[PDB]
């Protein structure tokens, strides 16, 4: 490509991470994550468009790509994927950690709707944790019912209203500490509940305000559901308020 190409000369393989994905050293200094390309040659040059062109701190940030073979790699992001983070009941969270998790996934999204992006598949399996505990989503590139909106499920109707959406389950996600949305409903039974206007409980550890800003991403009407923007506004009132 040009600066973006990296010489695979320089890469070390360390340990692998799942499916494939490696663990590695990127001029020795640098710890990255490795993925091993299943995919045509039109799509793969459209998802370099879009990981190239975008850059935020709370986005996982790509450092390169071997095409001469092929390798896209990463930033490395040491505590994994978010929702087995939740999942894993050592580390015992604050609540103010888990409104802190909420944060920087809207500052992601936020960025994501300044440059007219839209994520269509925002949820915790799609967010990674670094060492520091920093979430970043993973713009790279099963229908996720669970995390879509009426209008979505009926129409095909995407905006940036239904990532908003996506958002709110995910905040849920976060506060429930990684249970399924509607764990106890099929697909199809959450795609008609949602359509009768039922919503997601309240999770124990989310108090009244948080789950206000979660609920407001729920609206039926797409236009009374707030932007990113506005959301951030919200979380960051809270955490000056609960904190
Ligand atoms: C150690 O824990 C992990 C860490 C990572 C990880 C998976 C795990 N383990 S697991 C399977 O969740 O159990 C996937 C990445 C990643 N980027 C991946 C990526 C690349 C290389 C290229 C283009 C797009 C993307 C999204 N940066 N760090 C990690």
């Amino acid at each position: 490509y040009g600066s973006w190409e990296i010489d695979p000369k320089d890469l070390t393989f360390l340990k692998e991470l799942g499916t494939v994905v490696k663990y590695g050293k990127w001029r020795g200094q640098y710890d990255v994550a490795i993925k091993m390309i299943s995919m045509s040659e039109d799509e793969f040059i459209e998802e370099a468009k879009v990981m190239m062109n975008l850059s935020h701190e709370k986005l996982v940030q790509l450092y390169g790509v071997c095409t001469k073979q092929i390798f896209i790699i990463t930033e490395y992001m040491a505590n994994g994927c978010l929702l087995n983070y939740l999942r894993e009941m050592r580390h015992r969270f604050q609540t103010q950690q888990l409104l802190e998790m909420c944060k920087d996934v809207c500052e992601a999204m936020e960025y994501l709707e300044s440059k007219q992006f839209l994520h269509r598949d925002l949820a915790a399996r799609n967010c990674l944790v670094n060492d520091q505990g920093v979430v970043k989503v993973s713009d790279f590139g099963k229908f996720p019912v669970r995390w879509s909106p009426p209008e979505v499920l009926m129409y095909s109707k995407f905006s940036s209203k239904s990532d908003i959406w996506a958002f709110g389950v995910l905040m849920w996600e976060i506060y429930s500490l990684g249970k399924m949305p509607y764990e106890r409903f099929t697909n199809s039974e959450t795609a008609e509940h949602i359509a009768q206007g039922l919503r997601l409980y309240r999770p124990h550890l989310a108090s009244e305000k948080v789950y206000t800003i979660m609920y407001s991403c729920w609206h039926e009407k797409a236009d009374e559901r707030p932007t990113f923007k506005i959301l951030l506004s919200n979380i960051l009132d809270v955490m000056d308020e609960e904190s």
